[PDB]
C-alpha cells in the first residue's frame, strides 16, 4: 500500500535467480542444466546415478519421475513475486510516475527472464499474469509483448552504478529480447533486435574485455564487458543446507570441481568431479587461443608438472568421465569463500554471468546474415574471433559465427540452445566414440518432461509433453 513496502518486494522479486544451483533439495544451475544436453562437457560426479536427472537429461532420456523439479519451482517462485508487485502498485497511493514505471519495468523484465527458464527447458507450460497451459508458441507471444511494454516505458538505465549492479537494466532487457527473439526464429522481430544491439554496440559503456582471462575472475565481475550476472557473494554469506533461499554465495564451483583436490594447488580448491571438460572441447581451441586455458583448467597435468617438480606424489581423485580438464571459468579458486559464515560448499563469490558484450557482437553479426538489416557483420565477429588472440579475419558466414559461439561460451548456458534454434541439434548431439551418449537428439526432445507431480496436481490440466 505504500512506496517502502513496494521496494521490498522488488528486491524479493530478484531473489529466485540465485536459488536453482541449491534449492527444493536439488542442484539445478541453469547454466549446467543445459549445457549437458550439448557437446561440451561431460556429467561426471559418483556415477550415472549422483545427480541422476543429470545423466538422463544428457542421454536425451530424462522421465517424469526422475527430472530437474528445483528449476521449475525457482522459476514459478519468480513469476509468483513479480505478480505481487504488480497486485501491490494496484492498492499504492504517493508513488511517483518515475517510481511505479521503474518497479513495474523491473518486476515484468524478471517474469518474462524467470519464464524463459521454464520456456526453454519444457515449452508447454502454466501461465498467469496474476496470482491454464499455453503452448511454446503462446508463451513466446505473451514474453515478448510484456518486454516491449518494458522499453516503451523508457525508465530503465543503459548501466547500472557501483551500488545497483545486478539491478535490471535496458541493456539488459534488449539481450534478453534478442535471445527469445532468436530461439523463436522469429524473424519478423529480427530488424527490432539487431537496432537494440546496435544500442549496446553504440554505448561507451559496453565493450569488450581486452584480456578473455580477467572475465572470469572476481575483479572480472560488472567490468566493462558485463550486461547481467547474477550476484553471488562470500562476504559473511551465510547461505546453508536448510536456508538455501537466502543471498549469500554459489554452489556451483563446489559442483564441478575436481574430487579431493588438494586445496591451494595452483590455487584450485575440490569439488564433487561434475561437467569435465570433454577433451574434443581442449582440442577444437587453435594454439593461439587464450579461450582454450580460460575455458580447459588441465588439473592433471598441474600434478604431473609439481611431481616432476617436488617428487609427495600428489593427485586428485578421478571421478566418472575424467578427463583430466575442469572448466577454469567456474571452478572453485583459493580464498572465492574465505570471508562465509556458514557451509563454504554453498558460499562462492563466483557471480553467474548471463550476457556479456562478446553476445551482444555475435547477436548483431547473426541478425544481419539472417536479413535483420545492413550493419558490420565481419567487424562484430572479428572483434570476438582477435580478442581471442587470433590475428587471421574470418568471414561472417553463419556457421562461422555459430562456432564463434561454441569457442566463446563453454558452460555458460548457450551451446544447447544454440544448436537447437539453428537447426543443428539433430546432427551434432549423436551417440559418442566414448559409449557415455548412446541416443540421438529428434525434435521430440526439444522440451523435457513435465515433473510427474505437476501432471498429478494439475489432475489433466498440464498435459505431458511427447518427449
Ligand atoms: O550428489 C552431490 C554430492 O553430494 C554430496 O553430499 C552432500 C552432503 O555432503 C551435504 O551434507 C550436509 C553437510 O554439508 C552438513 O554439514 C555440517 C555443516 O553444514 C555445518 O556447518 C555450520 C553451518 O551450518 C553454520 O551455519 C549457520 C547458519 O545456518 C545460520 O543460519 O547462521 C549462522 C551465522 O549467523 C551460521 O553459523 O555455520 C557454522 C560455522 O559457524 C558451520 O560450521 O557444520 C558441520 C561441521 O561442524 C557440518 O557437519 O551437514 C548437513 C546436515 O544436514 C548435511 O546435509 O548434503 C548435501 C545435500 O543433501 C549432499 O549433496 C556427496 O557427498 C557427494 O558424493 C555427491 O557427489
Amino acid at each position: 500500500t505504500t512506496d517502502e513496502h513496494i521496494q521490498e518486494a522488488v528486491v524479493a522479486a530478484y531473489d529466485p535467480l540465485h536459488w536453482p544451483d541449491w534449492a527444493f533439495d536439488e542442484y539445478n544451475p541453469v547454466n549446467l542444466m543445459s549445457d549437458i544436453m550439448a557437446d561440451d562437457l561431460w556429467v561426471g560426479g559418483d556415477s550415472k546415478t549422483d545427480n541422476q536427472p543429470w545423466h538422463l537429461m544428457m542421454n536425451f532420456e530424462a522421465i517424469p519421475t526422475n527430472m530437474i523439479y528445483g528449476l521449475w519451482k525457482c522459476a514459478y517462485s519468480g513469476v509468483k513475486r513479480c505478480n505481487d508487485v504488480i497486485t501491490y502498485l494496484d492498492w499504492a497511493t504517493d508513488v511517483t510516475d518515475a517510481n511505479r514505471a521503474y518497479y513495474e519495468a523491473q518486476v515484468i523484465a524478471l517474469r518474462v527472464f524467470y519464464y524463459n527458464w521454464v520456456w526453454k527447458f519444457w515449452g508447454n507450460v502454466p501461465y498467469f499474469d496474476k496470482n491454464e497451459q499455453l503452448t511454446a508458441d503462446q508463451l513466446y507471444e505473451k514474453m515478448v509483448t510484456s518486454l516491449e511494454e518494458v522499453i516503451q516505458l523508457n525508465v530503465l538505465p543503459m548501466r547500472e552504478d557501483s551500488e545497483n549492479y545486478g539491478r535490471v537494466t535496458l541493456a539488459m532487457v534488449y539481450m534478453l529480447y534478442a535471445e527469445i527473439v532468436m530461439y523463436q526464429n522469429d524473424d519478423s522481430r529480427y530488424s527490432t533486435a539487431l537496432k537494440y544491439m546496435e544500442e549496446i554496440i553504440s554505448s561507451p559503456q559496453y565493450d569488450l574485455m581486452p584480456d578473455y582471462t580477467d572475465i572470469f575472475k572476481e575483479t572480472g565481475e560488472w567490468s566493462i564487458e558485463s550486461i547481467f550476472e547474477i550476484n553471488y557473494k562470500d562476504d559473511n554469506a551465510v547461505r546453508d543446507w536448510g536456508s538455501p533461499l537466502v543471498a549469500g554465495g554459489t554452489a556451483l564451483p563446489t559442483l564441478i570441481s575436481p574430487y579431493i583436490w588438494p586445496n591451494g594447488t595452483d590455487n584450485h580448491d575440490r569439488g564433487w568431479g561434475f561437467c569435465p571438460v570433454r577433451k574434443e572441447t581442449y582440442e577444437r581451441y587453435s594454439n593461439n587461443d587464450t579461450r582454450r586455458n580460460a575455458t580447459c583448467w588441465n588439473a592433471q597435468a598441474v600434478l604431473d608438472a609439481h611431481n616432476a617438480e617436488h617428487p609427495d606424489k600428489l593427485s586428485y581423485t578421478t571421478r566418472y568421465q575424467d578427463t583430466g580438464f575442469f572448466l577454469e571459468k567456474y571452478a572453485a579458486i583459493t580464498g572465492n569463500n574465505k570471508d562465509q559464515k556458514s557451509s563454504s560448499e554453498l558460499n562462492w563469490n563466483n557471480n553467474l554471468r548471463i550476457y556479456r558484450y562478446s553476445e551482444t557482437l555475435l547477436n548483431a553479426a547473426e541478425l544481419i546474415t539472417r536479413g535483420a538489416g545492413q550493419g558490420d557483420a565481419k567487424k562484430y565477429l572479428n572483434l570476438v574471433h582477435k580478442r581471442a588472440g587470433l590475428v587471421t579475419e574470418i568471414e561472417p558466414t553463419l556457421d562461422n559465427i555459430i562456432e564463434e559461439r561454441h569457442l566463446e561460451f563453454v558452460g555458460e548456458g548457450k551451446r544447447y540452445w544454440d544448436l537447437i534454434r539453428t537447426g543443428k541439434a539433430a546432427s551434432v548431439l549423436v551417440p559418442d566414440a566414448y559409449g557415455y551418449r548412446t541416443n540421438s537428439w529428434s525434435s521430440s526432445k526439444k522440451y523435457l518432461p513435465i515433473p510427474q507431480k505437476e501432471i498429478d496436481a494439475a489432475k489433466g490440466t498440464l498435459v505431458q509433453n511427447n518427449y
